[PDB]
């Protein structure tokens, strides 16, 4: 609380060194103003991609809300920052969250007309439908369903085969 504030300031300046330094002296990645922003929000909103690598690589909080409920991944898309939503994304941002004005990332990009943006957080929505859609196979153990979560986590692109396969199993398994 003191380099923190150097912290903030040199994320939204967007001065790449001097945050590498801040951080090699141990600067604390998940510092706020009283409105609730951390150096991951002001790097995103203010759109400096290595300043985000370097935090999000340092562990900072990917899904941080601020006072209005915002998180970087809505910050970046109000910019239309392909470049770091991706990234944010590969971090494991909440694709579906929502904050004070019942916006979504998505909601987003249609305001803005961005058709790239769209489908870049279109298809990330699949995934996680398909993670919950396996989640609610009734007849299957813990150890095939934790074992195709697992397979979903290695290789995200994979997931509606993966689903498939569920099903077979699942039919497969009906019960009496």
């Amino acid at each position: 609380s003191d380099l923190g504030k150097k912290l903030l300031e040199a994320a939204h300046a967007g001065q790449d060194d001097e945050v590498r330094i801040l951080m090699a002296n141990g600067a604390d990645v998940n510092a706020m103003d009283n409105f609730g922003v951390t150096p991951l929000h002001l790097a995103a909103y203010w759109g400096h991609f290595e300043i985000v690598e370097v935090l999000l690589k340092y562990g900072a909080d990917v899904n941080a809300s601020d006072a209005t409920g915002d998180t970087p991944l809505h910050l970046a898309a109000k910019w239309g920052y392909l470049g770091i939503v991706e990234v944010l994304l590969k971090y494991g941002a909440d694709v579906n969250a929502q904050d004070k004005f019942g916006k979504t990332a998505f909601d987003i990009s249609i305001d803005n007309g961005n058709e790239d943006l769209a489908e870049i957080l279109c298809k990330n929505k699949a995934q996680q439908a398909a993670f919950y859609c396996i989640l609610h196979m009734p007849n299957l153990n813990e150890a095939q369903r934790n074992g195709f979560i697992q397979s979903l986590k290695d290789d995200p692109s994979q997931s509606t085969n993966v689903l498939g396969e569920a099903k077979k199993l699942n039919e497969s398994q009906a019960p009496k």
